[PDB]
């Protein structure tokens, strides 16, 4: 058992040490994946510190409890959505056509145009922005509330799709040297292919020079 993936109840607080949460960055108004680092004493007397999963460089940070909630885990299907619902959506404020960040929003328009076409417009809570068109209609997340089952890293990483690919367009059919194996460009075998942490590019076990016997950081760095 990893120490990073074991929940600790220090005897108080509504989130457990090492619990997976989302943390609202007050500067942007968006929610980012994080974990509880510590729960200590000085909604008032309990202090929570976190680390952001994808910003370990930012270190340990104090966070008010109103800016924390259990990690988002459930994607709401189209038929589970209603006008007036408050859900978490991906939106880019500066470039509405592109992938952005994860914002709480109230659904104001729900329109099924055809079998494939849909119109989802929301009110984004930053101040608020009205009549925002959400492109990623298949990634609408339910907002979890205090008391939800505590997740740990043992359950999984529970990372959302947080990056913008220009090459293959995210299509699983087309080969890609950019977002898959650099040597051959084959997405086949997600299991027999290791990633890097610093630069983040992949290689198969048999595509490296020299080839590895069994299944990490890349060799071209060192
Ligand atoms: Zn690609
Ligand atoms: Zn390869
Ligand atoms: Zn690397």
């Amino acid at each position: 058992t990893s120490a990073r993936a074991r929940l600790i109840d220090p005897g108080f607080g509504i989130y457990k040490v090492n619990e997976l949460v989302d943390a609202r960055d007050v500067g942007l108004g968006a929610w980012f994946e994080a974990h509880i680092h510590s729960v200590t004493r000085a909604d008032e007397d309990v202090i929570y510190h976190i680390q952001y999963d994808e910003y370990p460089e930012s270190g340990t940070l104090e966070m008010n409890v109103k800016d924390l909630r259990p990690r988002a885990r459930t994607i709401l299907k189209w038929n589970e959505l209603n006008v007036g619902d408050v859900v978490m959506v991906n939106y880019n404020v500066e470039s509405p056509g592109q992938r952005g960040f994860w914002f709480d929003a109230e659904i104001t328009t729900l329109k099924t145009i055809s079998r494939t076409k849909k119109e989802l417009r929301v009110k984004i809570f930053l101040g608020t922005l009205n009549d925002c068109k959400i492109i990623s209609v298949d990634e609408i997340f339910k907002i979890e509330r205090p008391g939800a089952h505590p997740l740990s890293f043992a359950d999984g990483k529970f990372l959302r799709r947080n990056d913008p690919c220009d090459l293959c367009g995210g299509d699983p059919e087309k080969k890609c040297h950019s977002c898959s194996c650099r040597v051959c460009g084959g997405k086949h075998e997600p299991n027999m292919q290791l990633l890097c942490d610093e630069c983040n590019v992949a290689y198969h076990i048999y595509c490296l020079n020299p080839p590895l016997d069994k299944v990490w950081y890349c060799p071209s760095c060192k």
